[PDB]
């Protein structure tokens, strides 16, 4: 009675959740735009109506492939440049006491070294000021590194100042973009578009603090995969961001050593002037009131009368207990002990200084036996930056006590990534339907 | 029993067995290793 | 270079001469510094 049919309809906008490539579009430096296609002037989204996508934050793939793209940019900008292998040998290091201030007692190493020149049998006695944090005594010292690989030296010509960059679907794929503010990243997102490119993501390396990002257009955004397990790490973003000023004060000089034919180490010369200590500013009455909308947030996931209590990291390697960045080439290690150190109760122009420490032997990512070495930035460096989010931990937390602890965490980049990607999905599109329709052929 | 050619002495024949053949080989000798490192991250194994 | 000696305690008829121990100086981490370091080696690894 019905006399139903089978219907091929060809172009159907059905999507399923899939797994894919993205490729690089962007509008002398580590995050290489010479691969990546240009950015349409005018891209196009396109608002779904009435579309309800499932969305998660924790499993994007998108996280994962930005990683490795970024893991590999990075490994390929360091491919033609200089292996410092000469570079591992005795060190004669005294310490540099000529006006330094009492912060500074011991944190630079004098060191004088032979070393090889562009001739096979001639030796060059050099010197060079090294970081306390990158040598180790064997007055003989020797680079940190020595006893597990060579390291090789960043080029000085490429820059590593972030560039936005463009994630796009190859054909077959779309990008699927949440548009709902308050969005917590995982759940039915009611408000949904497509685009082909998502935005310029800034490939911003932090810890602890995350800079130069997104805002949240309504308010602080607490997100946790899950908020009652405390060995997940919160990601706090600010509807306003906080403005930080790292500076290192020391007029650097850089000078140059020829250490094989075409081969140049920079070492640092001497320091012209006073020396005395890298650090950071934060507006303190900022930070204030910005705690208290991230108290304000976590009392709703940790109940109305809970204290809420910040303090320092508890321990490890030095990128995880510090908010390490790099500011204009140099590699900071910032003490945020004074950020994280309060407790909130339910009921002007001074700021707080974060002491930093510099490094040269840099670990990017966390992998061990391959390891850059940073060459001095001439002269002395400054920087201005937006802390638009945080990484969290809770502490513990048993039934015992109604106080709840968070500590800045870090370390893994991918929880860097997820924070501006937490909106996107990539999704494949499956054109072919069957349904039933009264034509026969 | 397969050869490229039989009568060419000069071709190598492959005999399969139809049957295993069970050979039990031993290097009897309680072998030390040491590592000695020769460079940054580079180590050369001896026996000691 | 490799100064060898013959490895002659606890072997048996068929395993005279069958073994080296070589010393030799060898790199080390540091660029400036050599390490005398030993090495047992097979009679078909090595040549006068
Ligand atoms: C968050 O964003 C803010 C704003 O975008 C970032 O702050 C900016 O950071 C950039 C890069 O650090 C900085 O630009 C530098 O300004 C200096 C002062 O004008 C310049 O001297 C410097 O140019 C030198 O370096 C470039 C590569 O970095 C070279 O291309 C250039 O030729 C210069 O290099 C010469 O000089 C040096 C020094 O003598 C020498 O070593 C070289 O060999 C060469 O001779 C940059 O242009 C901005 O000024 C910053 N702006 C503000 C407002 O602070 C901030 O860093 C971001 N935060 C994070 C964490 O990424
Ligand atoms: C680091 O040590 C070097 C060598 O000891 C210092 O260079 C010497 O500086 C004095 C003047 O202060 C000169 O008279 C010498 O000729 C220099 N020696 C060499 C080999 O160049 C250098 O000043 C020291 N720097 C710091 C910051 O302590
Ligand atoms: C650079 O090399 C020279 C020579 O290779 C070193 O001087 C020697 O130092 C040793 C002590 O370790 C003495 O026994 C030698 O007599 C010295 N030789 C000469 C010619 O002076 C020198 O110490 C090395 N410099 C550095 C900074 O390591
Ligand atoms: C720090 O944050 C401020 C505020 O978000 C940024 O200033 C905005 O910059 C955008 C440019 O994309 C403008 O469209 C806005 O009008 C600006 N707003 C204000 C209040 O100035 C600033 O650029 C950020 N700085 C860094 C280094 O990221
Ligand atoms: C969040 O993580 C916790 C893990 O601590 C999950 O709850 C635990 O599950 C284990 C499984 O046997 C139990 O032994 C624990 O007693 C549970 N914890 C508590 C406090 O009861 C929890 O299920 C996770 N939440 C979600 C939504 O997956
Ligand atoms: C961070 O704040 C300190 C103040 O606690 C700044 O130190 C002042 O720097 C200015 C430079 O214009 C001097 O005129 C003042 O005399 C300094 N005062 C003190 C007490 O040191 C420091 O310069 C700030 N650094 C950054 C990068 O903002
Ligand atoms: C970080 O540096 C900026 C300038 O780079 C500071 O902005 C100044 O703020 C004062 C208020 O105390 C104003 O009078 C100036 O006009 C501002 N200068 C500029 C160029 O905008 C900012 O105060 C610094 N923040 C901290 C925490 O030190
Ligand atoms: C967070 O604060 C504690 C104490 O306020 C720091 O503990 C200090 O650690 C240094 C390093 O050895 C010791 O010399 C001090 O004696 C400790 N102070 C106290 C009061 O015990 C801790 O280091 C801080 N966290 C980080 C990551 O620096
Ligand atoms: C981060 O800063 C805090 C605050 O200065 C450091 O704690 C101080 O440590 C010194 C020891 O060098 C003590 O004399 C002070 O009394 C401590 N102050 C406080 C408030 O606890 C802490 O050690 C720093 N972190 C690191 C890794 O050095
Ligand atoms: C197998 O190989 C044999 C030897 O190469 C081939 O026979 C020879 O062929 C040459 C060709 O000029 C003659 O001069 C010899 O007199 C032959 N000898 C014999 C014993 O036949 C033979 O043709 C090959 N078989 C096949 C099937 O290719
Ligand atoms: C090869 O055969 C010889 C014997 O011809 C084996 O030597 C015997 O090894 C067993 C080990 O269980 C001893 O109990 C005997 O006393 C040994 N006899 C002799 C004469 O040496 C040898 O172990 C066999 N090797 C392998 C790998 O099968
Ligand atoms: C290979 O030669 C080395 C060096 O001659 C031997 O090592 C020595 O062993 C004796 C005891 O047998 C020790 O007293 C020496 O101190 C060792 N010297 C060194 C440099 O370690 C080694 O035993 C020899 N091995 C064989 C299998 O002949
Ligand atoms: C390791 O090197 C040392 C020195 O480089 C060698 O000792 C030298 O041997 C020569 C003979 O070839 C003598 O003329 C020298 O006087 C020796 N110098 C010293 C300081 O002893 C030693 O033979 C080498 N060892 C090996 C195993 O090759
Ligand atoms: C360098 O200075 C530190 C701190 O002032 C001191 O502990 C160390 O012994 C000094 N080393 C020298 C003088 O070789
Ligand atoms: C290298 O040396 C440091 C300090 O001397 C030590 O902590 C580290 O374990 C060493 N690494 C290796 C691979 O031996
Ligand atoms: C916030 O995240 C939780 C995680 O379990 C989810 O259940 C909830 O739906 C999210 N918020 C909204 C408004 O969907
Ligand atoms: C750093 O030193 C050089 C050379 O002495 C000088 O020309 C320059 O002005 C100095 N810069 C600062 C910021 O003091
Ligand atoms: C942490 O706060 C206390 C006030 O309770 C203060 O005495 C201490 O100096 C602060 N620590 C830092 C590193 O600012
Ligand atoms: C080889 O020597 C080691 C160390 O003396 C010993 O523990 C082990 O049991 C020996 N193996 C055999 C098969 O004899
Ligand atoms: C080592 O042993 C072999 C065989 O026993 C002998 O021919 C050779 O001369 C020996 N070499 C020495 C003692 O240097």
């Amino acid at each position: 009675a019905e006399n139903l049919w089978v219907t091929v309809y060809y172009g159907v906008p059905v999507w399923k959740d899939a797994e894919t490539t993205l490729f690089c579009a962007s509008d002398h430096n580590v995050w290489a735009t010479h691969a990546c296609v240009p950015t349409d002037p005018n891209p196009q989204e396109i608002h779904l109506e009435n579309v309800t996508e499932e969305f998660n934050m924790w499993k994007n793939n998108m996280v994962e492939q930005m990683h490795t793209d970024i893991i590999s940019l990075w490994d390929q900008s360091l491919k033609p440049c200089v292996k410092l292998t000469p570079l591992c040998v005795t060190l004669q290091c005294t310490n540099v006491t000529n006006n330094i201030t009492d912060d500074m007692r011991g944190e630079l190493k004098n060191c004088s070294f032979n070393m090889t020149t562009e001739l096979r049998d001639k030796k060059q006695k050099v010197y060079s000021l090294f970081y306390r944090l990158d040598v180790v005594q064997i007055k003989e010292y020797r680079l940190i590194n020595c006893n597990t690989s060579a390291c090789t030296q960043a080029c000085p010509k490429v820059s590593f100042e972030p560039i936005p960059i463009h994630y796009c679907a190859p054909a077959g794929f779309a990008i699927l973009k949440c548009k709902d503010k308050k969005f917590n990243g995982t759940g039915p997102c009611p408000s949904v578009s497509t685009v082909q490119c998502t935005h310029g993501i800034k490939p911003v390396v932090s810890t602890q603090l995350l800079l130069n990002g997104s805002l949240a257009e309504e308010e602080v955004m607490i997100r946790s995969e899950n908020i009652t397990n405390n060995a997940k790490n919160i990601l706090v973003q600010f509807n306003t961001p906080v403005q930080i000023n790292c500076t290192r004060p020391n007029n650097n000089t850089r000078k140059s050593i020829r250490i094989g034919p075409g081969q140049a180490f920079y070492a640092t010369g001497d320091i012209i002037g006073d020396i005395r200590q890298a650090h950071c500013n934060v507006s303190k009455a900022t930070w204030n009131e910005t705690l208290g909308k991230v108290v304000k947030q976590l009392r709703k996931h940790f109940g109305n009368n809970t204290i809420i209590r910040f303090a320092n990291s508890s321990g490890g390697d030095l990128e995880v207990t510090t908010h390490s960045f790099n500011c204009g080439g140099e590699f900071f290690y910032c003490n945020t002990s004074g950020l994280f150190n309060s407790t909130w109760i339910s009921n002007s122009n001074d700021s707080i200084t974060l002491p930093c420490r510099i490094k040269q032997i840099i670990n990017m990512w966390q992998r061990i036996g391959q390891c850059m070495y940073a060459p001095p930035i001439q002269g002395v460096i400054r920087c201005v930056s937006n802390i638009t989010g945080l990484i969290l931990t809770r502490d513990g937390g048993s039934t015992n006590s109604t106080t709840e602890t968070f500590r800045p965490g870090g370390g893994d980049m991918r929880d860097n990534w997820r924070s501006e990607l937490y909106k996107y999905k990539v999704v494949k599109i499956e054109p072919l339907g069957v349904a039933p329709t009264r034509c026969k052929r």
